[PDB]
């Protein structure tokens, strides 16, 4: 029996650009995480309790994706290297703008998985494409929810009233298309 | 006993002309589905997802209709004849034009259910007359909740605010006067 | 952010023959569910009473099927694009025969959503596979199920007495080898 | 405030010919129960339990539904007048026989009510086609039912083994296509 390069029992070797692009894919769920956060801020300080809400909850799950991945290096004995992580962006001139940050945060994420999952298919990885497969398929729900949150705000064309109506379906959990 | 043309057992022979309009009303009602189902992606497509919840419910009914129909036609000994169904409407310039397409379809299953029952008359088929007299009535309250639904919609005056008030209504199954 | 064809925002755009490759399943997935509804109809109209409520239910199940996709284009902001629909088959000597075309139905359905996924594959469209692998998984045991009921219906070589503990088997759900 | 001919006050007088009408039809209702008690003996002498259990339940029915019609008179303010009972038919030579006539019976039960209504309706009587209506609905599911239990004993075609298959059927309340 081998040792793998984290010193457990080794399975199957990983090729290191593959290892190199999941450490990284880490970091963009690291970044999504206090991307949310500092969007759960800027609607808290412009008393968008709802949406403070949403975003506070979506930090918490991208670090938790975050962890899930880490989980998945130490079980194929690999290295993990937790890496310097930028500060995010913090300043929006609108609601619709930052949702469209947002919008763009979730898509950059499914597109950052989908990159590890060429690579691992080009290695023949097939536990690394089966890891990911039920990750990409909560991707899309999170991208229909937020192509959902995004279109509602902006239909609100930026009216006060409605925007404190959507606010108020936030903060009630009313999230998604249902 | 005769059988029928179906190849039951018939109680009464029911004319050729009568069960061509019912088989053609079994039509009307899959097509006020597939209607209602495009209505229902249309709302989807523009977050309305109290408008998309209950346009997906309406299609699901209609469906139930033109089954409890060829259910009538198997009683009544007679044969089924489904039919090609043309494409649905599906594209719509606002929600007070799709609400006035989805009344006037509302409107269009009555009168086909009237001509029907018309028919019947003619030939002194009262089962059928019997048949279809519960189906009216429920015509009736529909039509009654569609005029609400439109009505309440034309009221907002195209006010993206309004909308949304309403489509959490519809999402929340407030979808009639009460 | 760039808006999809749809109008909602896109998270990653799509290949426009994947796009028909799944505008034409959805009119499968409904093809056959009315497929299944004739089938039922036939059963009906032979007191095969079993036989009838299975295939009520698995028109319905089909029809959800095409519903389900019309969500998944919706997630991925492409249009809807609902089709005519061909008139089924209604027509058939025996219950061997109808059993027959219904394997047939599934297994094509099962190759039609095959088609679909090596487009996608071709495309790298990983989004696509991933919302396809429970489907196809649904397919095998709806395969084996199907096979299960032709096999068993042969078995039954003709003899009503056979046909009639089937039916009975049916009614009561037992529709798998379990 | 005038008095009906059974001395209760008269809320509308009824055409003479309607009135015998009606009592000659609750002849026919009464004629059926008991031929279906004729018929529940003929299945019990031939151990057939199922079937003579069902068709003991509806000789009950088709008497519960004279004494119906007795009180629709007694509310109209019109005389009863009972009426002397054939002996039924007692004779078959086969359950699939036996079957057919229960089938004629039932279809015959409702040409007498569809009688009575076209004579109703001749003389405006709204009260009686009112009367009548659910009388007629549920005639249409009784013609489906005995349909169905014919076609399926004709389905058995003269074999005892699945003649007793569907006496067991009978036994545990499968009557109806469902
Ligand atoms: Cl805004
Ligand atoms: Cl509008
Ligand atoms: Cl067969
Ligand atoms: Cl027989
Ligand atoms: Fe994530
Ligand atoms: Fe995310
Ligand atoms: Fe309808
Ligand atoms: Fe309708
Ligand atoms: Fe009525
Ligand atoms: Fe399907
Ligand atoms: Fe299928
Ligand atoms: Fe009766
Ligand atoms: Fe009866």
């Amino acid at each position: 029996v081998a040792q793998g390069p984290n010193g457990r029992a080794l399975a199957e070797s990983m090729n290191p650009d593959l290892l190199s692009a999941i450490q990284q894919h880490i970091s963009i769920e690291r970044y999504a995480s206090v991307t949310y956060l500092a969007m759960s801020i800027w609607c808290a300080e412009r008393e968008l309790a709802g949406f403070y809400q949403f975003f506070d909850g979506e930090a918490k799950a991208e670090q938790s994706h975050a962890v899930h991945f880490t989980q998945y290096l130490i079980a194929r004995s690999q290295s993990n290297d937790l890496q310097t992580l930028d500060a995010p962006r913090q300043n929006w001139d609108s609601l619709a703008s930052l949702m469209a940050t947002a919008f763009q945060m979730e898509a950059d994420t499914t597109s950052s998985i989908q990159s590890v999952y060429a690579l691992a298919e080009r290695n023949s990885d097939t536990r690394t494409t089966v890891f990911l497969d039920p990750l990409i398929e909560a991707q899309i729900q999170s991208e229909d929810q937020f192509a959902y949150l995004l279109g509602r705000v902006k239909f609100a064309n930026g009216d006060p009233t409605a925007l404190l109506v959507i606010d108020n379906e936030l903060r009630a959990g009313q999230t998604q298309r249902g």
